């Protein structure tokens, strides 16, 4: 009952779908307001932040949806924003904000900003600067694939096709319950969607786009676009995902997969159903076993790169949160850059949309943001290829047509057509 006392760290493991964000969060925020405690509420995704806008109606909460770039109030004792928004502000060598309470909703996402934000909030509590609350049924350290739920779930281990099929999986279409299906890639999802619609099902494919209704199938590669309103009674889970992974003794980022997911990721997929205590028998179907063996995944190093450069009172060094500190290949502080390098790192990630790992390499080499020569100076083994297996050439600085051969190789800049044309636009200056 001292959840709001400076120095306390509290993990609140509510069952999913039980008004933790439409019941608990509003009430704890009202208490923070009554105590006049400067409070920060953090969301992992725009979907969650948008939901918070709806749940907090009535409360006086300042949302920062675009950027966090001023200090003040006017009854706004509470700020709400996404992790990246917090990260971008904290990457400037500028003014520490004295939040006394930090509340992290859905505190289980594994993107680098979410991981770094957990380490940062944990540090503020250990420094006695804040009370920190993490809300999630799968906090860092857990590895239960089948945790508690409001309503009883039927778990079924079975073969699940990852491509359209002509025989042998009759159970899938015969069940008419609204279904969410996690597939390993957007390509696979699009291909499955086309097929299911040929089979007379309604299908929605969730992806990052512009848009955001009870279809037979919702297909997705992860839980990022799934909000509180998801209307589903059955989940099929391929239990695999492609991941950017550090290879060649940490010299390169390669995209590998499909790889097995962690127990808690599988639990969060399963946790889309069983949310209604009045409805028993939601079903979770899965095939592949999970794996915790993911310490070579680049997210952990990227989180470290972010956290080591997030401005903290006293400039203290801080580790990732709990067991996550065990995942990163570096010691706390080792990725800290100096101020000028930090400004470059920040602009590359925030404004040029380069991956964190790659941006750190550029910054650490002491190169400027507008200096694009590195894109052409790597060796032949760093040559980028298009979708038909040909060398990519574009306009290097000075205008000359040169093989795209970055000094540092991060396969996320060339993984598909969209990424490649963006990387080329970057390499060419802006044209």
């Amino acid at each position: 009952s001292h959840m709001l006392k400076k120095g306390m760290t509290t993990v609140l493991d509510f069952h999913p779908g039980a008004g933790k964000t439409r019941r608990f969060l509003p009430q704890i925020l009202a208490e923070c307001a009554r105590r006049r405690l400067r409070t920060l509420v953090l969301a992992p995704t725009r979907v969650v932040l948008s939901e918070m806008k709806e749940a907090f109606h009535g409360l006086d909460v300042k949302f920062h949806t675009q950027a966090f770039s001023a200090h003040g109030s006017g009854r706004e004792v509470i700020d709400a924003m996404c992790h990246a928004t917090l990260t971008y502000r904290m990457l400037e060598p500028t003014r520490v904000v004295n939040w006394e309470v930090i509340i992290m909703d859905e505190a289980h996402f594994l993107d680098p900003a979410s991981i770094a934000a957990r380490g940062w909030a944990a540090h503020r509590a250990r420094a006695n600067e804040s009370a920190t609350i993490l809300m999630t049924a799968t906090p860092p350290g857990t590895s239960d694939e089948f945790p508690h739920s409001n309503g009883e779930i039927e778990d079924v281990q079975t073969d699940i096709p990852s491509e359209p099929w002509n025989t042998g999986h009759d159970w899938i279409l015969a069940d008419k319950r609204p279904t969410a299906w996690f597939l390993p890639s957007i390509r696979a999802a699009n291909v499955m969607a086309a097929s299911l619609r040929k089979a007379g099902k309604s299908v929605v494919v969730l992806n990052r786009k512009t848009f955001e209704k009870k279809p037979d199938f919702i297909l997705a590669t992860d839980i990022a676009e799934m909000g509180a309103n998801l209307c589903v009674e059955r989940v099929l889970d391929c239990r695999t995902a492609f991941k950017p992974v550090l290879v060649d003794e940490g010299r390169k980022v390669a995209i590998k997969g499909p790889l097995r997911i962690s127990a808690s990721s599988a639990a969060q997929r399963r946790g889309r159903i069983g949310r209604n205590p009045n409805r028993d028998g939601d079903s979770y179907y899965y095939s592949e076993p999970t794996s915790e063996n993911n310490a070579h995944h680049v997210c952990w190093l990227e989180a470290s790169m972010l956290l080591d450069n997030m401005e903290v009172r006293g400039g203290m060094v801080a580790p990732l949160y709990g067991v996550e500190g065990t995942k990163t290949p570096v010691s706390p502080g080792e990725m800290r850059l100096r101020d000028d390098q930090r400004k470059v790192f920040r602009e590359l990630v925030r404004n040029c949309d380069l991956p964190v790992w790659l941006s750190w390499q550029v910054a650490k080499a002491g190169l400027k943001t507008n200096d694009r020569k590195w894109c052409f100076e790597g060796p032949e083994e760093h040559e980028i290829l298009n979708d038909s297996g040909e060398t990519v050439k574009c306009r290097a600085p000075g205008g000359a047509k040169k093989p795209l051969r970055p000094r540092w190789c991060d396969e996320r800049v060339s993984s598909d057509q969209s990424a490649l044309s963006e990387f080329i636009k970057f390499a060419e200056g802006r044209r």
